[PDB]
């Protein structure tokens, strides 16, 4: 089979451009640097690696889905603690994808990005394969969506 | 808010549908050759690829004519070859740290590219004004997400 199994987590900040415009570039560079360090550290704690990041978005790879979910939960908790300003959406999907360079390519990379794009600020959504892989962490009963660039319907599950 | 820089974004129109159509094997081959093409052409105009992810590139140039020429050669090259790519170009101060670019003008460049049609090179008004060899349309006025008001964007003819 083409490619290797990987669990891909995408995250990005809700309305980051408006935030940047509000607080100005000096404050934004500090904010996004602090955020990057936060994400990086929490990823490393779950034996993940940040594959790509640009602006307010990150693509992260894990070997096991429980690591990816644990990382998301800790990130959302950490962001809530900080707020006591920044909300992030998190999406997780797993499947085979092709490593080329220090990037990942293939339909399951794109799918992971769409699972994330479906998530509200403050929310962690996972694809059905992730939910099913973790069925033995708690999930809602899912909602049915259609993902940009893909035919058919997909059920996405919120982490509780 | 950092050094003056010209920022070019490009990305493939509906790459996901494309991937699903030809399959991963074919897609990885396609995007690998596309990456080679873009990298080649950027270097030809003294640009520097700052970030690339999936079907997209963020590119830095010193001068707006370099960015526009690069965009023109890339569209021409792609025609000689199906994929359509959006190209957007903006200029302004951006913070350049750790081999990356930060700030509102990076976001603005991405918004300009996102407004471009496949096969189009769209530039912001500061880029058009700096180039006053290169011909533009009369512009179109649009809202860009995250920014207040409207912006006039100009296609390269
Ligand atoms: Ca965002
Ligand atoms: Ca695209």
């Amino acid at each position: 089979a083409m490619g290797s199994r990987v669990v891909i987590l995408f995250t990005d900040i809700e309305e980051s451009t408006a935030l940047n415009e509000r607080i100005g570039d000096r404050a934004w560079v500090k904010l996004i640097s602090s955020h990057d360090k936060l994400v990086s550290d929490l990823v490393r704690r779950q034996s993940g690696h940040v594959v790509k990041s640009q602006g307010d978005g990150f693509m992260v790879a894990f070997a096991r889905p429980e690591q990816a979910v644990r990382c998301g939960i800790e990130l959302q908790r950490a962001l809530r603690r900080n707020a006591n300003e920044i909300r992030v959406r998190i999406g997780i999907h797993m499947g085979r994808s092709v490593r080329r360079g220090d990037d990942l390519f293939g339909r399951n990379v794109a799918m992971a990005a769409r699972v994330a794009a479906q998530a509200a600020g403050g929310e962690i959504l996972v694809s059905q394969p992730v939910r099913d892989a973790l069925s033995r962490i708690r999930f809602d009963d899912g909602r049915e969506v259609e993902l940009k660039g893909f035919s058919g319907t997909y059920r996405l599950f919120a982490v509780l």
